[PDB]
């Protein structure tokens, strides 16, 4: 069905098409440069001008304003539509989960004169996620990451989510000591990333992409002719959402094997955002499509040896010949019913290894639907109670909380 | 094949090995052994020695054996067991899951050890299982290790034989002495003895 918003927008003829922030630092983190890229489409006029404005709450920080123009990058000149600003800011307050920091950006297409033709606004968060010597680091610092798989789920509306669900699953995770969560295992709700800036989450943005019951898994991901549908589902992904502070990490999808599709859209993702590392599961969660080795249930002191995909156990995998990568597990700890046993170990182990550097537990919330029996008394109901055949049963419900958002 | 090197005792233990005076010293130990038994097929890993901290005169030594001498890796433990001096991380009884934090050279766990950032060496212990007396308990969570692990290659037992010595009492009897029963002051008296076999090589 339609299950988000549906909305109109009035834009008007010459108007801004696209913007990109990119903040970049010194190597104490005490200056900040964030460089604006907008574009616009319409008919170019010279008198068109663009302001990038930087503002911490009322106060403004910094302001740029230029011609559209680019500079040269091949042998036919630059882009004529789009303009880059590069606003110095000394000591930005840093974003993080911790501390989320954050500044509003303001974008303005102004004539020379000063009228305004339109403005466009988003929050900015100084930050920097990298990986250097086989470390994921925030602002110089290595994380670790307390992390939550999050459907987005409601019982009596199922897919549907409004502000309020969305506050009460933040302030929740926040309070019980998260301070990640993955988007498993599609792309949310805008306003979801604008709730983890603002309240301090690190999100996995991850791409529509599973193809889990081919066989093999990588059936359609290792065919080129479907390489335009899921490029345009990463495509289309890193473009709305490459702005927000609180997406550290860019996800290739769920559980699709490992084919060559894989590999090219790593490495588009690569070139057009090299602010975040890129993570990718499917085809024993250590392939060349991965930044950061991510298995799923991965023990921390058994090894799982399948054929072709074996789940070493996370101590022994960052020791193997030639690993260099940090290990973050994308599903650890399955929270199906009365479960969690053995949850300490794996903070143990979090805690001891550098190169372990947390997980997202499986899954924060069960998916279990409201029916009504006979007297109009609600009752949960999961797999098989719809009429629904073949079905998987209870294996939807595998949250740290109930679908009414009181704990287990 | 291990040079004749140890400065245990020193304060601090790279006192002479950070001293380029002893270097003409250190350096005759290291190569008239390489010029001997460089020929020998069992001799697979030169040692640049036991325990003498890390000091610039065992980074050149180490270079030296892997100019005259390609052929074998070579270790060394001194300085934390995983200096630019050695080609394989060789700790002295590091333990299998628990680390040890000793300042400015920590043993962790051999696990841990070989997922530090940037560490691609094998890990041989060179000394483990210390055998003092009634000992080896937990021998089997290391032999556990070293078949999961493939950078855990193994190690070196200490050691093989007690380093007993034979008195005789009153009668003619004889009987085995350790450190202190001759009269030596001051001694370490039982360390002496961290065999798996007596000094007349029966078995413990
Ligand atoms: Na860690
Ligand atoms: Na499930
Ligand atoms: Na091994
Ligand atoms: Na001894």
């Amino acid at each position: 069905g339609i299950f988000r918003d549906v909305s109109l927008l009035h834009k008007p003829t010459t108007q801004i098409s696209d913007f990109h922030v990119a903040t970049r630092f010194n190597d104490d983190f005490s200056r900040a440069v964030l460089e604006a890229e907008v574009q616009m489409c319409g008919e170019l006029r010279d008198y068109l001008r663009v302001t990038v404005s930087l503002w911490q709450g009322e106060t403004q920080v910094a302001s740029g304003t230029a011609p559209f123009g680019g500079e040269i990058i091949d042998e036919r000149g630059g882009y004529a539509d789009r303009v880059t600003l590069r606003l110095n800011v000394e000591n930005p307050k840093l974003w993080s989960a911790e501390i989320p920091n954050l500044y509003r950006a303001v974008v303005e297409l102004h004539t020379a004169d000063g009228t305004l033709i339109e403005a466009e606004a988003c929050d900015v968060g100084f930050r920097v996620v990298r990986i250097e010597n086989g470390l994921l680091l925030l602002n110089g610092k290595p994380l670790l990451i307390r992390g939550v798989n999050r459907h987005e789920h409601h019982p009596l509306h199922g897919q549907v989510m409004d502000e309020q669900t969305m506050v009460q699953d933040i302030l929740l995770m926040k309070q019980n000591n998260f301070n990640a969560v993955r988007c498993s295992h599609y792309p949310n709700h805008p306003l979801w990333y604008t709730l983890c800036d603002r309240y301090g989450l690190y999100v996995v943005d991850e791409a529509n992409i599973e193809t889990h019951g081919m066989v093999p898994m990588n059936r359609l991901t290792d065919d080129p002719r479907w390489l335009p549908a899921m490029s345009e589902r990463v495509t289309r992904m890193v473009q709305r959402d490459r702005n927000h502070p609180s997406v550290i990490i860019w996800s290739l999808g769920n559980e699709s094997g490992h084919g060559a599709n894989h590999d090219a859209l790593y490495r588009w993702i690569k070139s057009v955002d090299p602010s975040r590392p890129v993570q990718y599961e499917g085809g024993g969660a250590d392939t060349t499509a991965t930044d950061i080795i991510c298995p799923m249930y991965a023990r921390v002191d058994e090894d799982q040896p399948f054929p072709a995909v074996p789940k070493w156990s996370i101590k022994k995998w960052l020791s193997l010949p030639g690993e260099t990568r940090p290990l973050i597990l994308c599903e650890y700890a399955h929270a199906m019913g009365n479960s969690l046993g053995g949850f300490a170990k794996y903070w143990q182990a979090f805690r001891q290894y550098p190169r372990l550097q947390g997980g997202f537990v499986w899954d924060w919330v069960d998916q279990s639907l409201i029916k009504y029996d006979e007297n109009g008394n609600p009752w949960s109901a999961y797999g098989g109670d719809f009429g629904d055949t073949p079905n998987d049963r209870q294996f939807c419900m595998n949250g740290l909380v109930f679908a009414d958002r009181t704990p287990h």
